């Protein structure tokens, strides 16, 4: 599923990510924009041999099982394909786990390099929430 900006903001808000661990909704929308262009089916292989899945490009090294990442930890206890569904519930609940980990949203390199420190509220501009 390719989400619209305000559509995704609406879904993330309903799943409790606005101000989750102190991160405002626009931080989450901005991250999804640059990780996946709001496409739940996005996948990208990492140099270490792991793969990133879904709207927030959650990796198979620590977080989900994709059966081809040696050393995998599957901390969200899910197959990585669940992260690709049109229903973003699995992605959001896993992200909740990641952002609580210790390094916050710095866990997502695109957030750190492209959203962090910027006017992230713009990402929810115009949206009815
Ligand atoms: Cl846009």
């Amino acid at each position: 599923k390719v989400f619209g900006r305000c559509e995704l903001a609406a879904a993330m808000k309903r799943h409790g990510l606005d101000n989750y661990r102190g991160y405002s909704l626009g931080n989450w929308v901005c991250a999804a924009k640059f990780e996946s262009n709001f496409n739940t089916q996005a996948t990208n292989r990492n140099t270490d041999g792991s793969t990133d899945y879904g709207i927030l490009q959650i990796n198979s090294r620590w977080w989900c099982n994709d059966g081809r990442t040696p050393g995998s930890r599957n901390l969200c206890n899910i197959p990585c394909s669940a992260l690709l569904s049109s229903d973003i519930t699995a992605s959001v609940n896993c992200a909740k786990k990641i952002v609580s980990d210790g390094n916050g949203m710095n866990a997502w390199v695109a957030w750190r390099n492209r959203c962090k420190g910027t006017d992230v509220q713009a990402w929810i501009r115009g949206c009815r929430l």
